């Protein structure tokens, strides 16, 4: 079958991940451009051996059951096959990461339905059927393209209690995708997912504030040892902005207030505490755009991207080191 | 407890509307339904379903003077009063989705922050309800995705009891009568009776069993139907078939509801939905698509029920 501990069953293959996320938010026009090719090649200078190909699907509100995918302006199946094959042509292993977003701008962590089925209301059953169609479409693409890993969700906090529905979705994914399955829980939620045993690898969003990494290493170590599964960060990063290090997840904080040093300090601290531990399997960083800004414009860029910034040198020297 | 023959007045709670001369004519006209109670309903506001701060008693919401006016006017007309402060969401999300993570997370709003804000809102109006002699206070309306927060609801009710000495109810949503674990903490159970045409006999049997399991009084804190095509199939859906008038659909809803819910000794009646502070002209009733029954055939079904033998 599939249940296992520290190492996924041989038929699904644990590598130490040196990764960068590519392509977010997933815009067909961006991925089809010439610039996308230059972007992905430049990303390889971080001395990564993995990339997460990340893109969005959409639902209207946090409480609507229908998810749309692979329609304008979202990525086409051809754009996705292109990105996977290009990555593999550059020597990278691939995590496919389909992520549902909400058109009204609500954070997907609030997607939620009543516990009680009510006749005139949307139900969990209707949303999970729609989510299953979305994730099974990309699980089949992941299989066809040889993606080493599939991430079956990202910080879906207010769905995680629906344990039978998550287990049922995973059983369907297993029937069409034979590689490694992970789920990406949100920051602070590593001990709150009751169904970690149903995936191959645990992962979370490492957006822990400056000054907290030593505490989180100790907290996470105990959680991972209690589950006896491999663990890595499926996202970790910080914008190059004033005070972003105190809330590295907050992509809306202090827009246009540039601070290259804040991003650098975040990375130095994260790598000081998370490195070679036998129970830890590395970093999928956040993030790198399909259309990359000019090196000359990097000192004025307020994004998560490390291209042209001091943090890039911290990452490169960590990923090419003997830790 | 009293058998409630009620109509909700003043929603959505607009200071300008309540301060107008028309508000007085509206509440007087409402008394011709042969009601003995009114629910004085008005909104408080939060930005989103996941924000912790509730604003109240600021423009364009009702002033404390507007609220004292409405309560005293109702009482001057011989009505008992339910005070019904209702939180709404500025972005238009239904309040039943107001919700926070079960786990407190440093960079996220918490249940503790929202309940503190909700407590400030409800305790402001609980004190007004005490000062004005309101017979009942309704401490919430269809707050479905908060109801699991049992310790925080009980703590709020303990605070309300210290400042308000009248009857307390909580208004659960349609189909949720058996889902609230803390009914013991209020005096009277209530729900939103928006059950579709063809379902009332079924719901009478369902609700009877729930109420007899709890051994508490029960009544509908809301019940009504817009005068619109097919509204009877989803009487709660205030956005359905706007401007498609059907006086008969509303009448048929009321006739069925009163056929199955009437004099049962475990049942304590109806607070209907609703009646506006600014009432349309009788000549315009035939073209009005609201819940309001004024000038419509359903008003005569209500009057004949409220003045009847049963
Ligand atoms: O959702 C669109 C925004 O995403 C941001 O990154 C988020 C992302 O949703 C992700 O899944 C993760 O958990 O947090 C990331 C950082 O907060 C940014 O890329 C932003 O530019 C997008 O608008
Ligand atoms: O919330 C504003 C709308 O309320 C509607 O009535 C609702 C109301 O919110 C109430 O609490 C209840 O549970 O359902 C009622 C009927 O659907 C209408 O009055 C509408 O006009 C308002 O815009």
């Amino acid at each position: 079958h599939h249940s296992s501990g520290l190492v996924p069953r041989g038929s699904h293959m644990m590598d130490y991940i040196k990764g960068m996320t590519w392509g977010w938010i997933g815009n067909s026009e961006d991925w089809r451009s010439n610039e996308a090719e230059r972007s992905m090649e430049e990303m390889t200078n971080l001395a990564i051996n993995w990339t997460a190909i990340a893109f969005q699907g959409l639902q209207e509100t946090a409480h609507s059951p229908d998810i749309t995918f692979a329609e304008p302006p979202m990525v086409t199946d051809e754009n996705v096959r292109w990105a996977i094959a290009k990555a593999k042509s550059l020597g990278l292993s691939v995590i496919l990461k389909p992520i549902v977003n909400v058109r009204d701008g609500t954070w997907r962590a609030h997607i939620n339905f009543f516990d009680k089925d009510v006749p005139c209301e949307p139900t969990w059953s209707q949303w999970f059927k729609s989510y299953e169609s979305f994730m099974l479409h990309y699980a089949k693409l992941a299989e066809d393209t040889g993606c080493e890993m599939l991430c079956i969700g990202c910080a879906m906090v207010q769905t995680e209690r629906r344990e039978k529905e998550w287990r049922d979705l995973i059983q369907k994914v297993r029937q069409v995708y034979s590689g490694i399955i992970t789920y990406n829980c949100d920051k602070y939620q590593e001990d709150e997912v009751t169904w970690w045993d149903a995936v191959d690898v645990m992962s979370s969003s490492g957006y822990y504030p400056i000054g907290s990494w030593e505490h989180h290493e100790s907290r996470i170590k105990k959680i991972v040892e209690s589950w006896q599964k491999p663990f890595f960060f499926m996202e970790a990063g910080c914008p190059s902005r004033l005070e972003s290090g105190s809330v590295p997840n907050d992509w809306n904080k202090n827009r246009g207030q540039i601070d290259m040093d804040e991003q650098r300090v975040f990375y130095e601290e994260m790598f000081k505490f998370f490195h070679g531990q036998k129970w830890f399997y590395g970093f999928m960083l956040w993030d790198w755009p399909a259309k990359l800004y000019r090196l000359e414009d990097a000192s004025e860029n307020d994004d998560y991207c490390v291209y042209g910034k001091p943090a890039a040198e911290v990452i490169k020297s960590f990923f090419t080191s003997n830790k």
